[PDB]
């Protein structure tokens, strides 16, 4: 399969697949300063057209917190297939838990493609007729 | 395929598939108020029986933090296939990063379904026999 | 399918598939204390070789926060297929929101395996030629 990738400009550092990386690292399109308890969209400088039928998912690197002090407010980002216009540039929504700086080209998150869920009819029912599982720690911790 | 959905009551807004959303938006089942640094189960007012062999995942919308100042504490919720009882209503577990108010019907997160992982045998070994990859930023930042 | 699992030592409680659990719970390899607003890598006392072509994903349990007052800094951990060396032990990167103790053997997160994304050719293009979707809450909230 092919992903069509359009960079914001000639100064973006191209993204790349590496051997031991199952997902592909994305990079801050510019220097970004964030304060403790402050929010900021970090631009990733990339617009993409994914193969037919695929969405993309975006998560932090596991070193993102150590190196950059931020977490991703939407936890795992969902890039909709339809987000493929010439101006639909990808972003990483960041919340700083400490004062931090990010540099241009810094690998701060990673992505992969995956097939969209199938089409599914929503059948409204009065009663489900299954026994309750329960949740929220119903199985304990020990 | 079909999902059977049971709404908590007749005042819940029905969830809906939109053409530019690969995931489906879920909605607060009642008004919720949350103070900075407090936790609240935001009830989503729906219980579901998913197609056989599937689980679901629930993540925030990208605008959730902006519009509502919350994060999802479990990051990506996993709705187990067995949580298909008549009382197994879904919830979004929110930590507030600021005083916030959520209204009944507000689209605060999104879901999709996916095949469960296959049945796996867990084979204990004394030695894995492979070279170490290392981790936690072993590949650097640049 | 088979997963080869190597425990850190003979005192680790063995992990298991439970009926109502679509993912499998992972456990703390030792007692860990974390003060509010501290970070700590919680060791899970396991290394694994996954079936050929698979990665694994690691997220918290819904009850992780209720029971242990932590969130997962990288939101959803991606365990690369290559991370299968004899010293490649899994970890849960935890940030404490309140003062907590995590006890040895406690089930603090869950994992599953998944087919990696297939091989993708990155095709550099100057214009994507599609209509802009927009994002970051473009569909509103109501
Ligand atoms: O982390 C994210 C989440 C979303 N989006 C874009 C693409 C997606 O279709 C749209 C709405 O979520 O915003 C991003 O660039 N990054
Ligand atoms: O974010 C979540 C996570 C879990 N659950 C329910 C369904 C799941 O099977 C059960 C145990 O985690 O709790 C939710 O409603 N929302
Ligand atoms: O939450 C995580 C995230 C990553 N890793 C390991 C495996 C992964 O391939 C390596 C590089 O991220 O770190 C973990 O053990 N836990
Ligand atoms: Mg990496
Ligand atoms: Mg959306
Ligand atoms: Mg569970």
């Amino acid at each position: 399969m092919q992903i069509k990738i359009k960079y914001l400009d000639e100064t973006q550092t191209r993204i790349s697949k590496i051997e031991q990386g199952d997902w592909i690292d994305l990079r801050a399109a510019e220097d970004v300063t964030i304060k403790k308890d402050e929010f900021k969209l970090v631009p990733l400088g990339v617009a993409m057209e994914l193969p037919e039928g695929y969405e993309a998912h975006v998560v932090p690197r596991s070193s993102t917190y150590k190196n950059f002090g931020v977490i991703q407010t939407n936890s795992m980002g969902v890039i909709d297939e339809s987000y493929k216009g010439d101006n639909d540039f990808w972003f990483f929504p960041a919340y700083a838990l400490r004062d931090t700086e990010i540099k241009k080209g810094d690998r701060i998150c990673q992505f992969r493609i995956m097939k969209k869920m199938p089409a599914v009819e929503l059948v409204e029912v009065e009663h489900l007729g299954n026994e309750d599982r329960g949740g929220l720690g119903s199985t304990g911790t020990k």
